[PDB]
């Protein structure tokens, strides 16, 4: 099998990650993509 998959997981917008949960998500762009201000 491979080493990564889709699956129903969730998927950047910016770069080739990604992750099961949602705030997973919102916490990977805000912090990798955008910043706290
Ligand atoms: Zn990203």
């Amino acid at each position: 099998g491979s080493s990564g998959s889709s699956g129903e997981k969730f998927a950047c917008d910016y770069c080739s990650f990604t992750c099961l949960s949602k705030g997973h998500l919102k916490v990977h762009i805000e912090r990798v993509h955008k910043k706290i201000k």
